[PDB]
């Protein structure tokens, strides 16, 4: 139960420029279609009736975190581009945390469809998902945002197959558990594996360590969604990448687009592309296909 007067005014302003009256909104508790650890993913009806997902934020309870959380992530509503999912509102209620409605993305999310037998992606198709996150994550660089968990497990692809960059903003959570490790220097839940070497060691994000896990990205990518490093401990890590180790190129990857991805692991920050030329080089290295 969150009262808005608790509420910084200035935040309250900018939640108002996208509410969403619950009237205007159905959900379904009964069809769970992900879970986070701040609430459920719902199958909801926006409405002419547009199917939406609804992600609850009920596990936070203290304004507090509420008001930080919303605080973060309210500039999503800023955003507009293809391959970055937007916001469709904030539902906010007299019982129980805002619901967050964002579009419903068919095709869930880019990890499982390419793990799926029966897609079998192509090298081709792989590589055109990778040059759409690029493009997503070019455009979110622009805007001086930090996305801090870049992965296949956290971009969806909608009805026609346009790949979203997501779990950011609004939308931010853990929806895999498996994947995150409190055996790091904040002792929180992070995404240790793709995570840059310098955030290991300083607990700083960056928009190159974002390109760095886009490199982790794309070796998922080529290799149909396997987990990165299964033999390397999360305790081992660090070591790991400071003795010059990396992911080896997987069997369908082309040279060209292995040496993208170890230019994304440089172990000097400033060294790395921008996602403004891993655009350019994905493009010329897709086109050849
Ligand atoms: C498979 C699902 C649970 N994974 C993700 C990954 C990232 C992410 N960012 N936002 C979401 C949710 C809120 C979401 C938005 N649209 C959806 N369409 C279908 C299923 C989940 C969502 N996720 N979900």
């Amino acid at each position: 139960h969150i009262d808005l007067s608790a509420l910084n005014p200035e935040l309250v302003q900018a939640v108002q420029h996208v509410v969403i009256g619950p009237s205007s909104l159905i959900v379904h508790f009964n069809e769970v279609i992900g879970r986070g650890h701040f609430g459920c993913v719902y199958h909801g009806t926006l409405l002419k009736k547009i199917h939406c997902a609804v992600k609850s934020l009920n596990r936070i309870t203290d304004i507090g975190e509420v008001s930080q959380f919303l605080t973060e992530g309210i500039i999503m509503k800023d955003f507009s581009h293809p391959n970055v999912l937007s916001l469709l509102g904030i539902c906010l209620r007299s019982e129980g945390s805002p619901l967050v409605v964002l579009p419903y993305m068919k095709h869930g999310d880019l990890r499982n469809f390419i793990r799926n037998e029966t897609h079998n992606p192509t090298v081709k198709d792989l590589i055109g998902f990778g040059l759409q996150v690029a493009k997503g994550m070019k455009y979110l660089a622009s805007k001086k945002f930090v996305h801090r968990d870049l992965a296949a497990r956290n971009c969806m692809l909608d009805e026609k197959f346009t790949v979203k960059v997501a779990d950011f903003g609004l939308a931010r959570d853990m929806y895999d558990k498996e994947y995150y490790s409190v055996h790091n220097k904040t002792g929180a839940k992070l995404p240790v594996k793709w995570m840059a070497l310098e955030s290991l060691q300083t607990q700083k994000f960056t928009t190159k360590s974002d390109v760095w896990s886009f490199g982790v990205l794309l070796w998922e990518l080529m290799t149909r969604g396997a987990p990165p490093y299964p033999d390397v401990n999360t305790f081992d890590i660090t070591v790991y990448l400071l003795q010059g180790r990396r992911l080896l190129q997987p069997e369908y990857c082309p040279d060209p687009l292995y040496e993208v991805m170890l230019k994304c692991w440089h172990p000097k920050a400033e060294m790395r592309p921008s996602f403004s030329e891993l655009v350019s080089r994905i493009s010329a290295i897709f086109s050849t296909f």
